[PDB]
């Protein structure tokens, strides 16, 4: 509705989306143009802000939830939980996040910082244990709702309505290729739906881990008919790319950003892609992953640094 | 350019023009409180602007030469991160000097952006880091100190960008501006801009009750990372400031812990201090119906491993 550069936003959820895009510069040694959609710039530092926004906005417009009455419940340890907790507290909903006790204490802490009730389930039960706990909570409290049921309904839709149109505007209607990893499938499905709807013939590439190539579970949100090709990227390739992006381009992202950019660079090296514009997504900001395997090699390096003697000063 | 409608040339082109948000649930006063969200900069702090200014203005003055100059600073704080970030983008070597006792996470972040990290013995404190910087600049003809506490570029960037942004966002309704003083660049530059447009806003500096040097007190250790350097920075212009508000560590922390739940604001210690101060000012009868602007300097995620959830100058 408003330019955030020129106005005061009514609340933090009003600053979700309309994220910037940037050219890949130093790392792009190819003949193609690579455009990064910076979902890492959302208020809670990931693409999942848009999904959480959709859930609260659309469910309330359909009368499925009421602030101060409905309780939003989800099994997650990821950015979706953070974003649900964030928007929930702003809008005055109780939020219950269920996750195994074996997940990172940092992720646990982030949910609690936004006042979510965090229900921890035994490590020995895994994600199944968290899903079972959610089922019990939702079934037994008439005012509890499952976020996942709304996420499934609204996920691709929000990307068709926001992410896609933004990309189209930012590139001035120039997209030859779109590359994105599949988590929930929302981003790739909603963007590809949008691009099809505006008559854009862009080729659509899904990215998945070589170590878990299930697209090659399949989320209900994901629409395989919109995808032209699957690129598999190894953990090592994703990590190497994410470790280099800060130095080459000042881009600080997670594992998925590394995978997406690696995939884009592989596509860009194809002769037929010369001079084409390839768009991909940086899903999340890197700082959330500082304690993970993504940056552990750098952590080991700085841990071992020598200290100057007083005599060398 | 409008970022909503164009592709940026580089990440340093997305610095500044940050959003602003009303403080709503936490604000029980008769004043309007506007938060300038410096936490939304690309490297998640106000220091992106200072780093941008240093590289942009130093190059325009010929004080750095691309592919020759090496940028040096003694810092484990946001200034070092931002210097390393813009340095690597522009192709400058960056050397960050810090006491060995500063956070390993901050050390790691400098190195992620390709800065060289020099560690100084903790028994020498910040003096030891400053001495190492002086040795680098004296002995290395190509080395240039960022000089964050004294450089003219600091207040200048805030006079040119942060101030005009606040003026535009509030549509010329700024009755009060409240900001914690680290380098003093933000408050000085914003106050300079507001003065230049004939705005009679009252200007409030915030400092730790534990280290109230702007108030004429003694330096001391405190938890409010980003502010309270333990001396009066050269950048800071006391003549522009109407009052200094002291905030305790406990008050700053309490506020920063509540802001995420009340208003979805996820910030560090200094954002808590600023908001606490703004709310204290806002209770004054003369502030009824007035617009008070303060700053959220940095995003909260950088503080997850800290106490939030002297060495003070090194945390800037
Ligand atoms: C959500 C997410 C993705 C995938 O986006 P989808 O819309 O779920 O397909 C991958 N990376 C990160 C870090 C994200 O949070
Ligand atoms: C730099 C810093 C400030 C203070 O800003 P100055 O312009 O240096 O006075 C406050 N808090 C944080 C987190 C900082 O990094
Ligand atoms: C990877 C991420 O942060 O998101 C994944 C998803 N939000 C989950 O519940 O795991
Ligand atoms: O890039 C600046 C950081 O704070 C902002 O909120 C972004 O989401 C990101 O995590």
């Amino acid at each position: 509705e408003f330019d955030p550069r020129n106005n005061v936003a009514p609340s933090m959820d009003a600053l979700i989306g309309e994220t910037p895009a940037v050219y890949l510069k130093r790392m792009n040694d190819t003949a193609a143009t690579i455009v990064l959609k910076l979902e890492c710039e959302n208020p809670m530092a990931s693409v999942k802000d848009r999904l959480a926004y959709a859930i609260y906005d659309k469910a309330e417009k359909e009368g499925k939830i009421i602030p101060g009455k409905s309780v939003i419940v989800e099994a997650t340890s990821g950015n979706t939980g953070i974003a649900l907790a964030h928007i929930g507290t702003i809008r005055g909903y109780k939020v219950i996040i269920v996750m195994p006790e074996s997940m990172s204490i940092e992720r646990r802490c982030l949910m609690r910082i936004f006042g979510a009730e965090v229900i921890l389930t035994p490590a020995a039960l895994g994600m199944k244990g968290a899903l079972e706990a959610v089922n019990r909570i939702v079934s037994n409290n008439p005012d509890a709702v499952s976020a996942n049921q709304f996420a499934t309904k609204y996920n691709a839709q929000i990307h068709e309505e926001t992410t896609g149109p933004e990309i189209w505007r930012q590139t001035k209607g120039h997209v030859d290729c779109f590359v994105a990893g599949v988590g929930t499938g929302g981003t790739i499905t909603g963007v590809a739906r949008y691009l099809k709807s505006v008559g854009c013939g862009a080729t659509i590439f899904a990215v998945e881990p070589a170590e878990s190539p299930v697209l090659s579970f399949v989320p209900e949100v994901f629409e395989a008919a919109l995808v032209d090709e699957v690129i598999q990227v190894s953990g090592d390739e994703a990590i190497d790319t994410a470790q280099k992006l800060p130095r080459t381009d000042g881009i600080f992202c997670g594992f998925s950003g590394g995978a997406n950019v690696y995939a884009a660079l592989q596509i860009a090296k194809r002769p037929e892609m010369a001079g084409k514009t390839i768009v991909t997504v940086i899903p999340s900001y890197g700082e959330r992953y500082l304690s993970t395997a993504l940056y552990s090699s750098i952590k080991d390096e700085v841990f071992a640094l020598k200290v100057l003697s007083a005599a060398d000063i």
